[PDB]
């Protein structure tokens, strides 16, 4: 024989995954990764963020100093975890703007308490109740001072405390709401109380409300909790004529990365940066689908459960529809399921035999750009610490509707971003792999000047006698057309 | 003659629309669709959502039971429609946090009222006024009970009602603000009222304010409306010493898809899923430009009035600049305005005659991907029910500024998304149609191995004698080069 | 010699900038622009928006009429600028919902004040204090009237004022909080005050709070400021029995483009549309990185400091690795650093000599589309006037957390948009420049039918005798293959 066949092609596999592109909803690739984390271990990892498990304590009971919460004094945290089995076992109380105080104390990240010398004059301190039993005796919140009439008098109280330090000081105080007109007089000589608490720049005044409420732990009376922040250089004044739950000291305040989360997952020993209420998740993927609530370095929440990024080429599973020869057939036809060493490669039919090989230059380069794509996409800063509430237990009206509207707007815009990026990138991936294929072909055609012709099967009918060494030279990039030119021209045109 | 001409091309039209792509602000396509709905019928369609037209009633007058609003008792709705001609004809009143109560009742979607056995003891019930005439006699809101002194006394009222059911119970109540110190004593024996209303977990106390206001319907006094929600397992207590507008029962509460809209459009019999204040619009297109306020499955609001998606190729209107022969001219030159059967096609000049035909394989495939594009783009879930207010009649300050800022941020981000998607998709459309053209050419060149040559007009000078059957074979995909090879080689090279 | 060489190529430069594309994080282009403005002059330009510098005055002291703020009466502005050295030198005061009133007055844009005939009857007007010295004498806010007991009486005050005009009227009023029970009686005969201020549709009632506060400028008493808006057709009533700081007139209200900014930059004579707290910036670029707070037509704020848009092609710096001949080498190899006239061009080796030239058709067109890209990208409407606060000095809790969350969400979504647009556009730029190159090549190959062959260096071995005129004809687009066909065919194939 006086002629040779040389064909080009790309690897195929037996089993493929389907991806979403621009034009079409399904297409079959050789390999594809997942970009959405769907699963959790179900436990909270204790490194590298410092976790503080509240057990039967809320953060507002720990601060006030409820008796079953005395483990928590001078504690610090990055994340505080509240449990759904938590309860209260002291005087019954309410906090106007509860939500604001809870958010302020959680971002501070400490319960550091400094006792101060306050001089209450002409009154009896350390009032108590059997709604709050610390041991067999009656008790009260550890950080507040119930004041009551001494003898037959409650004098107008007037005290001042100045900030001369270089940090901010948070004072918690309150007021008692008695259930009758006969209890008010019994505790405080007057008939109507008043509590005024002021700085140089602000003031608040509260009056007490009298009347009957549902029984909780044997009482139809309640306490109302308030707060004031005093800056460096400013003064505090307190001026009450009755019903004052006085402060005992101040709390230090920091700006940092601390927050709070309501969860029911157990705590465990392991290392994880992202925490959700369903336990810790890994942060290798760019998106997540576990929970919209998060803490620390985390993937973005989206609505989808699956987004597949193509890491391979298109998969034309082979025509075992073949000839007697299974005449070597190239890329224009189908893929090659018998190639393992590399993606792009050459099959040669010669007098010597049939053969096969792979190509490093091309296979390397494709792999390079696809790996690039992967790196821009998979990994980046989304490191976030304190945020709005995204779950509610009551109906409130206006503010809560705006908080729900803000969160849904964010989710639909990030979900649209995630859908388009995958479709764009998947199209570009198919295109770059197919151009790479056609680049090897033109390189081959350019080397075989007039000593070869194209058939249109993906194949080059060479009109001279090519041996294994000659095929190897073409494959190599050293084929010297001049040597066989005269023979090939006389063979092809005559 | 011993030779033939075969040219390739694509269809042109006489009149075209202009589209926006990546690079340029205008370009001329063969056909293009609209993606923004600009128009409305001006009527509200009554299926498939249940519409309740308020006529001269607001939703807050229907709930309280104003006399001209007694048609509305035990009503239900998906959407409630308020009219701008609506007024009030009862006792003059104000609701602190009016906006919150209106939003809460609208999302519930019912006015189901259950009368309860409340025991008011030592007082006269069913107080009345000629500001609210139900028939010739004086009257009052149907769902509230005005209580007044019996003989020369108003006892301290103390009542309780427990929730033992498995649903939430909404109580509406209020307080009277008399205009003098002489009217307060006349209605209630005391000089100053007080109203306390509490659960196990919450409390509210209101005091009445006395003084003179503008006359409305013959009165300088007003009523203030309040509300409490009681959960399954909890209790309600009410404790007033004067000025109490007592409740008569509770309202049931649901979670569902109900809302409210201020409109002035008439109601009609037809089927439409999306409702706006300018009437119902169809939901075939992805974007909308009619109104930012919506209900149900709807397109997204954007700022643009027009966005055109190219559904065709580029339009090179023909060179009637021609030869004596109008020598058949291909795609490299211009488009063909004389082709009707299909997009891509062949024109042959032969000894037998001039001719023309179209190509199904190509025309089909292009049409296929363009139709795909259309489907990803035009249709999807945007199904939304209760949202924030987006129009305001008064100035309020902070909250309203944040609500306006949230809405404008959303609009500019969705408008940028709509501008880029059209430009991206339009570029891809032009590219896919032009590659499809060049694909048919290479297929043709590959079949005509050495028996044809390229001229560069988009045309193939075939150096053998081609008849109609031969042209048909090329067009077909069965052309056998071997038959005419010797003749063509001797004709072209010698 | 009987043959010729003709090669094609594109311009290279010595020094290049690196851009970010889809696949890769760095690549070297010939030229690139900046899209993020990083710098400011540090001054506020006084045209074309009307700037009003407050010097030691806040906007809330200018409105009340503090003595060191009497320059500001009947002023108007587009932007009001407050300075950090500003202070207060009158009666000490607080405004509940301070933030709301400041935002309302800033968007109005005027301090136009109309004195009205209010008849205060049985009281002494124009009360004074040495905390507010206007000259040697005692003084008070210019726009408020302190009223006090006449003889031994303060009658119940009852006044009305109707709006019969066609615009909205803003009344500012207040209430005095005395420090003792002995001062209250001294100023107002009664023991407890009350102030009720109402329209047909709204009402507010305030009570005064008595007790001791920190000393500011020799006083332990304070004033509380309130406000009411009265619409066209409505009435105002005022009904106080004590402690009323009465209004003297109303302020007109407009809807317009006015706002306020806290800055410390000096004012200068120049023209600039965008103002930031760090001074005016130019608005030629689409993004900005100077400050998130802005006024007027401005670029969008993003987190990045640099985004480079490729305005040129890729830069293969030349192989000075060469031959003895430096045989002319084309684009497949490297770029040409010796070409100045244009981007794409031709180098010819002939018997006559070596030579070089450039190509207008191609160079023009590339430049055209790149300039197009630039125009869509760089310039558009972002013209915005009044917005939310984005910096806070105190901790407040809930509302402030939602305002901070809304702003960060907006920034991360606009930063992601800015990163993808640059990467998309940069890829498209590289692609359009490289296709333009390959378009000139095919045009050249198409003209040289069988009288030339391709070598694969980017070069055309022409197998006939080409002189300068012949090379010029090819370059020109008038090369007539027929003339040299026989000679070339006999030279190449035999
Ligand atoms: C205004 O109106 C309100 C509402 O009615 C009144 O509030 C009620 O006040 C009474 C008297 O204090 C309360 O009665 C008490 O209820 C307690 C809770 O009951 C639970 O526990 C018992 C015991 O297991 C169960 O039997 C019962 O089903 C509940 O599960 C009881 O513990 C109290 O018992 C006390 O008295 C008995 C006497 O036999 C002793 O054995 C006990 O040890 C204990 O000392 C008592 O029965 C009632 O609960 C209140 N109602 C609510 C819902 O709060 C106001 O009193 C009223 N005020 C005025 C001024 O009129
Ligand atoms: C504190 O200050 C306030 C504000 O001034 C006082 O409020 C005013 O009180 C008077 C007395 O109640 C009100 O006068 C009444 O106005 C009604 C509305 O007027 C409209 O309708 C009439 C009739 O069509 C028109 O003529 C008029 O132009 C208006 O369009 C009148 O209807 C009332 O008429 C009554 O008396 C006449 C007597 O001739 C009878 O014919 C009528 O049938 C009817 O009985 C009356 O004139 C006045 O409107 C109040 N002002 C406002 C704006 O509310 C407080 O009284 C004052 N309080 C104290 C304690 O000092
Ligand atoms: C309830 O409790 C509060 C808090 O203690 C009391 O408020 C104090 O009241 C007193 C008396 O008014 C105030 O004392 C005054 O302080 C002024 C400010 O002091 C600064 O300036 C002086 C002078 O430069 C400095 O020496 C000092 O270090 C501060 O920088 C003084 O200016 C006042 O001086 C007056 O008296 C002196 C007498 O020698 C004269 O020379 C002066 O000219 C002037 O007339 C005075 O000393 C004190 O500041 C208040 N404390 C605060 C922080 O406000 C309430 O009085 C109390 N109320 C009741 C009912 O008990
Ligand atoms: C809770 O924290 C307070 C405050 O202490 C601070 O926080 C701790 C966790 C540590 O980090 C401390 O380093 C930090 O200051 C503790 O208050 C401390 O109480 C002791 C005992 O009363 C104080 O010692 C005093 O020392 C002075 C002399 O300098 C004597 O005059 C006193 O009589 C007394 O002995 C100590 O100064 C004080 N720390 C303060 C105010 O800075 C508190 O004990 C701690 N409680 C628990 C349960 O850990
Ligand atoms: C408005 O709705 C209330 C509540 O009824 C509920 O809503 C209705 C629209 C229907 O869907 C009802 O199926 C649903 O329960 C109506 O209250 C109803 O009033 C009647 C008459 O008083 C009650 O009948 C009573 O039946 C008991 C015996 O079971 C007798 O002891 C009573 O004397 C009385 O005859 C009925 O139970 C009650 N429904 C309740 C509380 O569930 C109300 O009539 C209705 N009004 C209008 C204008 O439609
Ligand atoms: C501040 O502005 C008020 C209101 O005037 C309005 O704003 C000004 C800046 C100008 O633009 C005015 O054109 C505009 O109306 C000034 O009030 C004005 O005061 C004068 C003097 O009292 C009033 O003149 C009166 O004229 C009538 C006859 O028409 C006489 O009966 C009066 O006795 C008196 O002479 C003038 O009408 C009034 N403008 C009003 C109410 O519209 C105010 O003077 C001005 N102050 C400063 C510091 O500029
Ligand atoms: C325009 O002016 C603004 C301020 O009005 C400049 O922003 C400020 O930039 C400095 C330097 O980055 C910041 O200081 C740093 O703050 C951090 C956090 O507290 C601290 O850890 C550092 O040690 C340092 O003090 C300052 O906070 C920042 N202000 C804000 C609110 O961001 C801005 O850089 C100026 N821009 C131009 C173009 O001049
Ligand atoms: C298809 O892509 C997946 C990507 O998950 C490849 O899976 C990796 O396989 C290697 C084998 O050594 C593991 O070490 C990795 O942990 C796997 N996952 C990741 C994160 O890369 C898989 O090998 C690819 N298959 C083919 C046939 O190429
Ligand atoms: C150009 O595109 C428009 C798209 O609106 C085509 O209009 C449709 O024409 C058919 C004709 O049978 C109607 O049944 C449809 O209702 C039309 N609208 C839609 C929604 O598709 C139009 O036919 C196209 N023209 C050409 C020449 O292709
Ligand atoms: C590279 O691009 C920059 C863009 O900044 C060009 O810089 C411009 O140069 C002209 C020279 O006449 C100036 O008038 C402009 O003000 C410059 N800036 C702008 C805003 O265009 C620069 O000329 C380009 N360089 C090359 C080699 O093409
Ligand atoms: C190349 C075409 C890009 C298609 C962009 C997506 C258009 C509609 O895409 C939709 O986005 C939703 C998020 O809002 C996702 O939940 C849906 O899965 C998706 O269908
Ligand atoms: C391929 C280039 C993409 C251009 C993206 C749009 C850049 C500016 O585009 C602008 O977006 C505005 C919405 O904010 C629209 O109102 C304007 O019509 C549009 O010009
Ligand atoms: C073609 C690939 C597009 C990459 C899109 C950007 C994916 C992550 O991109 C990140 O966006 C951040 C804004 O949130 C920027 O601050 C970071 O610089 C950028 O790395
Ligand atoms: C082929 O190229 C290699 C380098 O990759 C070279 O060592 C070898 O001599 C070349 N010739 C053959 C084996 O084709
Ligand atoms: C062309 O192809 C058709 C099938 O599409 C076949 O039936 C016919 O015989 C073929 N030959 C001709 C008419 O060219
Ligand atoms: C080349 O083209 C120009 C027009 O651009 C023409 O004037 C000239 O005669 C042509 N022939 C030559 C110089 O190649």
């Amino acid at each position: 024989n006086s002629t040779a066949t040389l064909c080009l092609g790309h690897h195929a596999v037996p089993n493929g995954t389907l991806v979403k592109t621009i034009t079409d909803d399904q297409i079959e690739v050789t390999n594809a990764t997942e970009l959405v984390q769907s699963s959790s271990t179900g436990k909270i990892c204790n490194n590298p963020h410092r976790i503080l498990d509240g057990i039967d304590c809320t953060l507002i009971d720990a601060l006030l100093g409820d008796p079953h919460c005395d483990v928590f004094q001078n504690e610090t945290w990055d994340l505080f975890v509240e449990r759904s089995k938590a309860f209260s076992n002291c005087y019954p109380y309410d906090v106007p703007d509860y939500a604001s105080l809870r958010s302020l104390v959680a971002s501070s990240g400490t319960l550091e308490f400094i006792t101060e010398g306050f001089t209450w004059t002409g009154v009896t301190q350390n009032g108590g109740s059997n709604a709050c039993k610390r041991g067999p005796g009656s008790g009260f919140f550890s950080r507040l001072n119930w004041l009551t009439k001494s003898g037959s008098t409650y004098p107008v109280l007037n005290v001042t405390m100045p900030n001369n330090d270089n940090f901010d000081k948070l004072y918690i105080w309150g007021i008692h709401h008695p259930s009758t007109n006969q209890e008010q007089t019994s505790l405080y000589v007057q008939a109507s109380g008043r509590v005024t608490v002021s700085t140089r720049r602000s003031q608040q005044t509260i009056i007490p409300n009298i009347g009957s409420r549902p029984w909780v732990r044997g009482l139809s009376s309640r306490i109302s909790i308030y707060w004031t922040i005093v800056k460096p250089g400013d003064v505090l004044v307190i001026n009450s004529n009755g019903n004052l739950i006085a402060p005992r000291g101040y709390f230090k305040m920091r700006t940092g990365k601390s927050s709070i989360m309501r969860s029911d997952a157990p705590i465990d020993t392991c290392i994880s940066e992202c925490i959700t209420p369903n336990g810790s998740i890994p942060n290798d993927k760019p998106f997540q689908n576990v929970n919209k609530i998060t803490y620390g370095a985390c993937p973005k929440y989206v609505k989808q459960n699956t987004l597949k990024l193509a890491t391979g080429m298109r998969n034309v599973p082979e025509k075992q529809t073949r000839g007697l020869f299974g005449a070597i057939a190239g890329f224009i036809e189908n893929g090659w399921e018998g190639m393992i060493d590399g993606w792009y490669g050459f099959r040669h039919q010669n007098s010597e035999g049939t053969g096969q090989a792979a190509d490093l230059k091309s296979t390397q380069a494709a792999i390079d750009q696809i790996n690039g794509k992967l790196n821009r996409v998979i990994e980046k800063t989304n490191e976030k610490f304190h945020q709005i509430e995204k779950e509610f237990s009551e109906v409130e009206g206006r503010i809560q509707d705006l908080e729900k509207y803000v969160e849904d707007t964010k989710i639909d815009l990030w979900s649209y971003n995630a859908e388009l990026l995958v479709a764009l990138e998947n199209q570009h991936t198919i295109d770059l792999t197919d151009s790479e294929m056609n680049k090897l072909f033109e390189k081959t055609r350019r080397q075989l000047r007039e000593n070869a012709e194209e058939m249109g099967n993906g194949c080059f009918k060479i009109y001279h006698k090519c041996d294994n060494a000659c095929i190897e030279s073409i494959r190599n990039g050293t084929y010297d057309h001049d040597v066989y030119r005269d023979e090939a021209l006389n063979n092809r045109f005559q």
